[PDB]
């Protein structure tokens, strides 16, 4: 049977297009761009134009949700594609809307919606076929209950569409696309792939998997911040695969009455077990599964015991999987993390700017945008928001846009006109207003993400960059050489040098080159962790980093431990030693198998405790020289390429007057020059209106020197007053530490072997 | 390191179950790494948390006095600086035999290098004892 093809999503928006490989097209005796007839469940026939795309595999057939509902199948299923390129032209069209799709609209679908929908689309419509058109804010379905010729016809210019009459009732086969699916979720590609991998097999082939006789996973958790669509994810997966999704809520159950919650939960279990291979979803289990010490009452312990006993009675034969969602896996009782119980754990992180872009796109899909679309800019601006945040943002932006025209339109209270809602478009001004009155949610929460610092941002130190490349990229690039020599790569690297050299910038650059996530640690954060919750935070951050390999575990202000412990304070030494011991234990427990690098940075190497100065710990210590002259201008260019400068006298001379200046004071000088330029432009403008306040329009135009171009005057003002960041004696201590490590070397000379 | 981790907080029970576990696995050998680290807290840049060090030392001495002769479990302790540590340990019925560690010398270095080279590569291009 080399004709049936496994279904796959059709990226094309066109409902009646399917992408086929050329050998399948030739084998099935099909033309180019012709129509194929597909049968699925109940031998329901659907006619679809062959789409010119061989991207999908030959065994796969691209086929979107609309045809899938037409064929009464699900994702991962098959098709019955049979040769039928002799489709006939349309004669008359008798399609009416479903009752529950145009409520509260009171408009004409034919001209407003159907006319552009069928304009040069030539969609093959068959008697009984379902086709959807997405409009100003909603999506409307239609069915070809009866047509000429029978059963299929081609959308053709000689068309007679009867869109007049009462909307059609329910056809009782559902096939409604208003529900959720895989394509309705964005920003979780990896997580979705994992869930598909570990879920599809038992559901796709239950009897076959029983014939395998191998225990499948049964306890899976998703943990993350609220409002991220975990319920959405579970519902979409269950609906797409085909199951009997069941939901249970904590508060709705625990506060029913006395101990009746036990009866309710039981009844749920045997109800689910008695229907089909299904999924049981639990929300906010921590509300009913607190910590053991947190169990101040008694009935809570009874409920937890009942739940554990009931779920553990899932002996081998069980086609039901249990999905449970909650926050961070901390408050949950540890015994639930046992085998047979919840063992698989998945995190749903906050999507990046790109993820925000897809979330906006899938949310703003229905709304008619204006021509001022800056979705990328908005996604840039909306750090600290989740999918629910973006959905609400889009909603209230739409309300702001609509509300701008209430007086002009006859508001009334009876009905609305589809033209009115079609006319309104969301403008970037509306988005700015919406963001003005907004509330980000994430805020106080650590973010994990691949950094975006590139190599040309920092000038010089190319040899050191290559050394870091060797230490970092090469072991994962060429583990074969390491195993051939049987030598273990270095665990981590430490940096020491004058501040303002952008060591963190180098860490971000190397992480971005490695294409691994970045983790930031702050000295103030560490000192906050000194008192109170100390071990738990270190343990959880280490575990999170180990989970998300490959990743870069960066540390900043590592010397801060000695800053408060050593010196004239001598008080927070206990907490500092607690933190240090915890760090040492966690890093010693780390395995070289995990692709995690520990990076510590400091500007006070002498004060550093020598405990870490041991093998297995941070041993590769790198000095950061202070760049002066040479490639300084390049660094200047790196910080000057951000904005235009055009006319300049000389950068080499600028490097000549300065000497022993880090990136910090150089960037400060650049910012000062930009500030003076802004001041000059603003004062010239203010002079222009202070001339025009008593005068008519005096041609307020670009003649204000607003182009980015720093004159020599600003540079001279900057160099008039600019203090050296580093003191020479500090350089003396840095060289003293270099000589100290030279003495620890002792031998650097050359003797012939 | 984990000794100092315990040093903040549990200092009496923890040693108790540790030595109970050691007793259960008889015969066995117990090893202590950098005992002077405890005195490093006693003598160091702070010198103020010494109550926990007192607790640890008292527990250790009490257990050593509680070690019956029938049990066959040796105890070894490595210390870089014997001077800072409390001499009260150095008494009969406790740690008594002190062994100095000489630096590797030529043939010792040659054997060490040979053992290191046992991993995979060969060094048939130089004279090890020369180095
Ligand atoms: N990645 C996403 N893609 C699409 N919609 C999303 C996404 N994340 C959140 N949403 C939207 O945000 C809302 C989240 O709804 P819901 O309360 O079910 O989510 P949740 O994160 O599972 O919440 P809960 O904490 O109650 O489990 C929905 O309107 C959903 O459409
Ligand atoms: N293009 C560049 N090249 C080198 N260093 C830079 C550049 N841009 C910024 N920097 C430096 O990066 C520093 C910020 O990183 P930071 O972690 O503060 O380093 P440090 O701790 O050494 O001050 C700034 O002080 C600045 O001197």
């Amino acid at each position: 049977r080399p004709n049936r093809l496994i279904v796959d999503e059709a990226i094309n928006e066109d409902n009646s297009v399917v992408s086929l490989s050329q050998p399948k097209m030739d084998e099935l005796q099909l033309f180019r761009g012709d129509t194929v007839l597909l049968k699925g469940k109940k031998r329901r026939e659907a006619v679809c134009i062959v789409l010119s795309d061989d991207t999908c595999s030959d065994e796969k057939i691209r086929m979107n949700r609309v045809v899938r509902n037409n064929l009464r199948v699900r994702l991962g299923d098959v098709i019955s594609i049979q040769p039928c390129p002799d489709v006939k032209y349309g004669k008359r069209i008798h399609v009416l809307p479903i009752d529950d799709t145009v409520e509260g609209i009171t408009g004409n679908l034919f001209e407003v919606y159907l006319k552009p929908y069928f304009l040069e689309a030539y969609r093959p419509i068959r008697k009984g076929d379902i086709f959807l058109v997405r409009g100003g804010m909603r999506a409307v379905e239609f069915k070809v209950v009866e047509t000429d010729p029978s059963p299929y016809c081609i959308v053709a210019p000689d068309t007679v569409i009867h869109c007049e009459g009462e909307p059609i009732k329910r056809e009782d086969e559902e096939e409604s696309l208003n529900e959720v699916g895989y394509d309705d979720i964005g920003g979780c590609r990896k997580q979705l792939a994992q869930i598909k991998e570990m879920v599809e097999l038992p559901l796709r082939h239950p009897a076959l998997f029983k014939a395998i006789g191998v225990k499948p996973p049964r306890g899976i958790l998703l943990y993350g911040p609220p409002g991220t669509g975990k319920t959405l994810i579970a519902r979409a997966v269950a609906n797409e695969t085909g199951a009997f999704f069941f939901l249970i809520n904590g508060p709705e159950i625990m506060s029913k009455l006395a101990g009746e919650s036990e009866s309710n939960l039981r009844k749920a279990f045997e109800e689910a077990e008695k229907n089909a291979p299904a999924i049981i979803f639990i929300d906010e289990l921590d509300a009913i599964a607190p910590k053991r010490e947190k169990t101040h009452g008694e009935v809570e312990r009874r409920i937890v015991s009942q739940l554990l006993t009931l779920m553990d009675g899932l002996k081998q034969r069980a086609h039901v999987i249990v999905m449970a969602a909650t926050n961070r896996p901390n408050s949950i009782d540890p015994a639930l993390r046992r085998f047979g119980r919840f063992d698989r754990e998945v995190d749903i992180g906050i999507p990046d700017a790109t993820g925000r872009l897809e979330i906006l796109q899938i949310h703003t899909k229905n709304m008619k945008l204006a021509d001022d679309v800056d979705l990328e800019q908005v996604a840039n601006e909306t750090h600290g928001h989740v999918g629910a945040d973006l959905a609400a943002l889009c909603s209230e932006a739409a309300l702001q846009a609509i509300r701008k025209k209430m007086d002009l339109i006859d508001l009334e209270d009876e009905t609305i006109d589809a033209e009115v809602m079609n006319s309104l478009a969301v403008t970037m001004d509306d988005f700015r207003w919406a963001l003005s009155q907004s509330n980000p949610s994430a805020l106080r929460e650590t973010v994990v993400e691949v950094p975006q610092v590139t190599w040309e941002d920092i000038g010089g130190l190319e040899d050191v960059k290559r050394e870091l490349q060797e230490l970092v990229q090469y072991p994962v690039e060429h583990p074969d050489k390491f195993l051939k020599f049987g030598m273990t790569p270095s665990k981590g690297v430490l940096f020491y040098g004058p501040p303002g050299c952008g060591k963190t910038l180098l860490a971000k650059a190397i992480a971005n080159e490695c294409q691994a996530n970045f983790i930031s640690i702050k000295g103030p954060e560490l000192l906050t962790m000194w008192f109170g919750e100390s071990e738990a935070n270190v343990r959880e951050i280490f575990d999170k980093a180990r989970q998300a390999a490959p990743c870069v575990l960066f540390f900043d202000e590592l010397d801060s431990i000695a800053k408060a412990r050593g010196g004239n304070i001598g008080d927070g030494g206990g907490a500092a030693d607690r933190v240090i011991n915890q760090i040492l234990t966690e890093m010693d427990g780390m395995s070289t198998k995990k692709n995690v690098f520990i990076i510590g940075a400091t500007n006070r190497p002498d004060i550093i405790d020598p405990a870490i100065l041991r093998p297995g710990r941070l041993d590769q210590l790198i000095y950061i020289p202070l760049p002066d002259e040479k490639s300084r201008v390049a660094i200047l260019k790196a910080n000057l390429r951000k904005s235009p400068v055009a006319k300049d006298v000389d950068l080499e001379f600028l490097a000549k007057m300065t000497n022993g200046f880090s990136g910090a004071d150089l960037t400060e000088i650049c910012q000062r020059a930009c500030k003076l330029a802004i001041r000059e432009s603003i004062e010239s403008e203010i002079r222009r209106e202070r001339e025009r306040q008593t005068n008519p329009s005096a041609m307020e135009v670009e003649e204000d020197d607003p182009v980015p171009e720093i004159r020599r005057d600003h540079f001279e003002e900057a160099m008039r007053f600019a203090r050296r960041s580093v003191s020479d004696n500090d350089i003396r201590k840095y060289e003293m530490f270099a000589q100290t490590l030279q003495q620890s070397r002792g031998f650097g000379s050359f003797r012939f072997p």
